C-alpha cells in the first residue's frame, strides 16, 4: 500500500465538483509574522493525517484572494496549501519564487502545530498564476527536491527552463493576451528537458484571468497532478494518461504529456 494515499478512489465527477472529500480549515499567516513574504492563508484538512504541502503565488496586482478558490479546492482533496500575498503586489517573477520558498519554509516551522502536524515535510510542491507561475518555474529549477510544480498562465522573460527536473504541469489559456502561450507557456514547456515528467494543458476559450475564478478543468487537473506526483498516487494516472480529449468541442484546446510516467 502507498503510505501517501489519501481519500476515496477518484472519479471525474469528484474531481470537477466544487469541493473534494476533505473538510478544510484555515489558518491566517499575517504579513508581519511571515518572514520573506506577505503572509497568506493556509488551508488544511481537518482530518488528522500527514499530507503534502503546496504554496501558491498570485500574479502582478493580485493578492491571495485571486487564487484562494484554488488553494481551498486543492486542500479539500487532502493537501496543506498556503495561498500567499507577496511583499508588494508589483513584485517580479523571481522575487515571487523566493517568496514561494519562504512560504514553504513558513509552513514547515513557523505555522501552528495544527498545520505542522499535518505536513510531511519531504513532499512539497509549488504553483502560481502569471508572474507567480514564472516564479513557480524558477523555484522548480532551483529546488529539484520539490515533488511537483504547476505554473498557471505563467509569465517570465526567461524562455528556457532547461534545468527543471521536477514534474511540471503548465496550464495555459488559448486567448491570453498578457502571457500568450506562443511566447510564454509553450516555449517554457518545450524547454523542460527529457526525462522530466511534464504536461501542457491549454484551456479552450480562456483568458489570462481564467485561473482567478472557479474552473473545473484547472481544479481537476491540478489535483490529479499533485496526487500523482506529491502523493505518488497512481490512482490518478487515469486522468493524466492519455489525458483529456482535445478537439473542437473540448474545454481543452490541447494537451501534451510525457505519459506514461
Ligand atoms: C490577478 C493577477 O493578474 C495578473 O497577474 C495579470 C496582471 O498578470
Ligand atoms: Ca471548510
Ligand atoms: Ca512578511
Ligand atoms: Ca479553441
Ligand atoms: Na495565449
Ligand atoms: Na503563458
Amino acid at each position: 500500500a502507498n503510505p501517501y494515499e489519501r481519500g476515496p478512489n477518484p472519479t471525474e465527477s469528484m474531481l470537477e465538483a466544487r469541493s473534494g472529500p476533505f473538510s478544510v480549515s484555515e489558518e491566517r499567516a499575517s504579513r508581519f509574522g511571515a518572514d520573506g513574504f506577505g503572509g497568506g492563508t493556509i488551508y488544511y484538512p481537518r482530518e488528522n493525517n500527514t499530507y503534502g504541502a503546496i504554496a501558491i503565488s498570485p500574479g502582478y496586482t493580485g493578492t491571495q484572494s485571486s487564487i484562494a478558490w484554488l488553494g481551498e479546492r486543492i486542500a479539500s482533496h487532502g493537501f496543506v496549501v498556503i495561498a500567499i500575498d507577496t511583499n508588494t503586489t508589483l513584485d517580479q517573477p523571481d522575487s515571487r519564487a523566493r517568496q514561494l520558498n519562504a512560504a514553504l519554509d513558513y509552513m514547515l516551522t513557523d505555522a501552528s502545530s495544527a498545520v505542522r502536524n499535518r505536513i510531511d515535510a519531504s513532499r512539497l510542491a509549488v504553483m502560481g498564476h502569471s508572474m507567480g507561475g514564472g516564479g513557480t518555474l524558477r523555484l522548480a529549477s532551483q529546488r529539484p527536491d520539490l515533488k511537483a510544480a504547476i505554473p498557471l498562465t505563467p509569465w517570465h522573460l526567461n524562455k528556457s527552463w532547461r534545468d527543471i527536473t521536477v514534474p511540471t504541469l503548465i496550464i495555459g489559456a488559448e486567448y491570453d493576451t498578457i502571457a500568450s502561450v506562443t511566447l510564454h507557456s509553450k516555449p517554457f514547456y518545450n524547454s523542460i528537458p527529457s526525462p522530466t515528467d511534464k504536461a501542457y494543458l491549454e484551456l479552450d476559450g480562456a483568458s489570462h484571468f481564467a485561473p482567478n475564478i472557479t474552473n473545473k478543468t484547472i481544479g481537476m487537473y491540478s489535483v490529479a497532478w499533485l496526487k500523482r506526483f506529491v502523493d505518488e498516487d497512481t490512482r490518478y494516472t487515469q486522468f493524466l494518461c492519455p489525458g483529456p480529449r482535445t478537439g473542437l468541442l473540448s474545454d481543452v484546446e490541447e494537451y501534451r504529456s510525457t505519459c506514461p510516467f
